[PDB]
């Protein structure tokens, strides 16, 4: 099982690459296998033992949840890697900035309870508590990133100047904790306002695009090939339901979107492609063209597929009626 | 003795109280009688022993550091309790607002543990990593605030419906997190900006007001009359410097401005008082010109001495 073919290393630079088809350790070397690829082990002296270990510590601080487990974070650095190839983006970011988009990618995630900061604020749970209301999950998962790299073994910093290491940790604070969904339309709004005239050489306007980019691989599933694809719905539902469930019996509020008695697979998705993603990587192509062939257009089947489910759904809902 | 006088009762209400003449039960009474003498027990159904050993779990939590200690806590919900009655705050603010105020300045400094933002983030302290560089002090600060609350025997808004907890605790939150000196100049910014053409019935207005408010209680000791000001510049440089030895003796940055070898007394408060005390106050009196009187004139005198205990010092410098 262990050491990847060389069909799957080259199928591991596309959106293409089927998720499902590998394991704890052979996701584990295909991460491992992006970093020493794009130069990161070379240009920032990584011991590749400790590279090793660190993934090991990684996949340890993730959890066992339907939707928010060590393979959607395999996921999200996999398609971040893909974007590098598809967009070019080392023509356009330095190497640094390739090292904080990749290793955000990994960790963005760590240590998701499967709840997300909706309940915990309503819930007033321990990690609410801590983190004040504001993006608890996010500031969290950036915490155990960090507590993870602070242990020497999995280190993969050690050898980085302290200058370095506080603007890569900095860039990946940023990057984490933008992931946090209730930031989605501001994030949008501050991208599209430098999109109005983008300059590469405008920090502000990088750090906005890397923003984007790391929300982009995020909730990116609907990109990949429909079978690869349509099975991730079920885990997210399968999540979700187990917080409306929760909630219901806590007396707590209950997103539509999470009930159990209104959501279906297709309603879950038809939205969330045609007024979140289609919006989002439409504006990315506008800085990279590639990519309305690459990944808007499995996007646009996925919403017309979408729909005709819905159809069939709601015909049976019809015979269901009393 | 915890059971306070008239007089007491009565010089509570201005900045000219002596904040040094009190023991800990002392001022956890004058806490106590301010929370009564405002209406917030009446008005929140606050049960009166819950509202004890609340008062009693905040005090437990803060640390016997030099300058962030529990009389700190006790000068800045002072100062605000004086803050209500000389702008007559009541008039402007709903109480819930008046709760919020008291409350955060209360617990704005929980657990301080005596060295500042930039060593928690240059040593890398668990609260930096667990705050990832993101104002840590003041996070946390409001973070133990809502742990002592969550304890239902020090729970003083158990009688609270859970919309007016909500609003009450994201009130507390960004008037913590506003204390954070690293946003002085963004927040006075806003504030400013807000005050071009102030609005009462704005609440982005309001919650900027609250957050300078909180600001001014916070770093109001030199409004303080000088015999009980002066002794908190030497707690504050004790502070400082046990800071700055620790940055020096493990290789950190060490900030000039809390340099033991280069800050006196006079320089530690001349620009404080000129470029930060005076400005905020000044906007503040745009507002309530009772401030002016009150609170400026014991500023623009403290500023002078001090600007004269400095020539002072340059002289017997010279004169070596
Ligand atoms: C605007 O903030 C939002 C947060 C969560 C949602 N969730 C959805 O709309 C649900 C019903 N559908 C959905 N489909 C996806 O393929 C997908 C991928 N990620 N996500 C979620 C984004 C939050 C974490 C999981 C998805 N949600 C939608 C919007
Ligand atoms: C602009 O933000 C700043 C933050 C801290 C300082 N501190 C100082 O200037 C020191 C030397 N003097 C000073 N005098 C005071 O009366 C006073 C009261 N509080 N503080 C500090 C405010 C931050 C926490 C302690 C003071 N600092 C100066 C400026
Ligand atoms: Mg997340
Ligand atoms: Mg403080
Ligand atoms: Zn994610
Ligand atoms: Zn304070």
């Amino acid at each position: 099982k262990y050491l990847l073919s060389p069909e799957t290393i080259e199928a591991l630079r596309k959106p293409t690459f089927d998720v499902w088809l590998w394991e704890p350790n052979e996701m584990l070397s295909c991460l491992e296998h992006m970093y020493h690829d794009l130069g990161l082990v070379r240009d920032f002296s990584i011991n590749p033992v400790t590279l090793r270990r660190w993934l090991f510590c990684v996949h340890d601080n993730y959890r066992n949840n339907p939707f928010h487990n060590f393979r959607h974070c395999f996921c999200v650095a996999q398609m971040m890697y893909s974007m590098v190839w598809l967009c070019s983006l080392q023509e356009k970011f330095s190497q640094t900035d390739i090292l904080i988009l990749m290793t955000a990618a990994i960790c963005h995630d760590l240590d998701h309870p499967g709840y997300n900061n909706t309940y915990q604020i309503n819930a007033r749970t321990e990690l609410a508590v801590r983190y004040n209301d504001i993006s608890p999950l996010e500031n969290h998962h950036c915490a155990v990133a960090f507590q993870i790299l602070a242990e020497p073994e999995c280190n993969i910093f050690s050898n980085i100047p302290p200058d370095g290491f506080k603007q890569i940790r900095q860039g990946m604070i940023t990057l984490i904790l933008a992931t946090d969904m209730a930031r989605h339309a501001e994030i949008m709004d501050s991208f599209k306002e430098k999109m109005e005239n983008f300059d590469y050489s405008n920090e502000e306007h990088m750090t906005l695009l890397k923003m984007i980019l790391i929300k982009c691989c995020d909730i990116s599933n609907e990109v990949r090939p429909m079978e690869v694809a349509e099975p991730w719905v079920d885990c997210l539902l399968e999540e979700y339901f187990m917080q409306s469930d929760r909630e219901k019996s806590e007396g707590l509020p209950v997103a539509p979107f999470m009930d159990r008695d209104k959501v279906t697979k297709a309603t879950a998705q038809i939205g969330f492609i045609k007024f979140v993603l289609i919006p989002m990587f439409e504006t990315v192509t506008k800085l990279f063209p590639m990519v309305e062939e690459i990944m808007l257009q499995p996007l646009w089947e996925s919403r017309d597929r979408y729909e005709e489910l819905k159809r069939i759904d709601d015909a049976m809902k019809e015979l269901q009626k009393k």
